[PDB]
This record gives structure tokens, C-alpha cells and sequence, in this order.
């Protein structure tokens, strides 16, 4: 089964799976950020971390957009990262409740606007953790959250 929300791809460019066409991450590292992302220098220190510890990364925030959106897909499509990325599903409180549900799956915690709570602040402590996502063009499913 694994938690599914009606939320694709960012990107068909995550794709890493052309027999299925749609992503599949294995034992995936999860960013779980109540806000917007749009500049990879954001991103660095998870994107760090998750290739030091040697796993692909699922990204769900309110948005992934612009240059960061961007500079993500193309180095994924070049090999340089592994991750994926789709937004968080719901709107207003609902999309706060959901995330912070996701985050108790995985075990991760929500990454925020809020002081102490900074993307660029985020370690690998702050992500979740799950067996196997799929990602297609307008679901994603995450199973067997840590």
C-alpha cells in the first residue's frame, strides 16, 4: 500500500525508471519543507548529506520552483544528484497537517520559515526515511516510512 497524495513530478526529467516512466527511489531520504524552494544554495547541505550517506533524495514542499527546480532536474538528468522533487499536497493548514503527518511517517521533521527551523540549517537528522517512493505523473507514494 505506502502512504499515497495526489501529487506528481516537479518534473518527468526525475524519471529514472524508463521500463515503468516514473521515478523510484530505494531507501530514499525525504525533505519535508513547509515553504518554498527556489535557490539551490538552499539546498547544498542536504544535498550534501544525503550523497555522504549514499541515498537518492525526495523533496515535498509547498513549491520547488525557478533556478532551484531547475539546477536540480539538469544535474539529475547529468547523474550529478539523485533526487526528486513534488509539492506538498493541500492547501492552507491542511498542507501543514499533511506534511507534519509525512514527517511522522518517515520520521523526519518539517523545515520551515520559522527561526531554527531554516532549510539551510537542516541535517540528515531532519529527514525522513523510507524503503522505496514512487513517483509518477500525479502521485507519489511513500512505503514503509521509518
Amino acid at each position: 500500500e505506502g502512504m499515497q497524495f495526489d501529487r506528481g513530478y516537479l518534473s518527468p526529467y526525475f524519471i529514472n525508471k524508463p521500463e515503468t516512466g516514473a521515478v523510484e527511489l530505494e531507501s530514499p531520504f525525504i525533505l519535508l519543507a513547509d515553504k518554498k524552494i527556489s535557490n539551490i544554495r538552499e539546498m547544498l547541505p542536504v544535498l550534501e548529506a544525503v550523497a555522504k550517506a549514499g541515498k537518492p533524495l525526495l523533496i515535498i514542499a509547498e513549491d520547488v520552483e525557478g533556478e532551484a527546480l531547475a539546477t536540480l532536474v539538469v544535474n539529475t538528468m547529468r547523474g550529478i544528484v539523485k533526487v526528486a522533487a513534488v509539492k506538498a499536497p493541500g492547501f492552507g493548514d491542511r498542507r501543514k497537517a499533511m506534511l507534519q503527518d509525512i514527517a511522522t511517517l518517515t520520521g523526519g521533521t518539517v523545515i520551515s520559515e520559522e527561526i531554527g527551523m531554516e532549510l539551510e540549517k537542516a541535517t540528515l537528522e531532519d529527514l525522513g526515511q523510507a524503503k522505496r517512493v514512487v513517483i509518477n505523473k500525479d502521485t507519489t507514494t511513500i512505503i514503509d516510512g521509518v
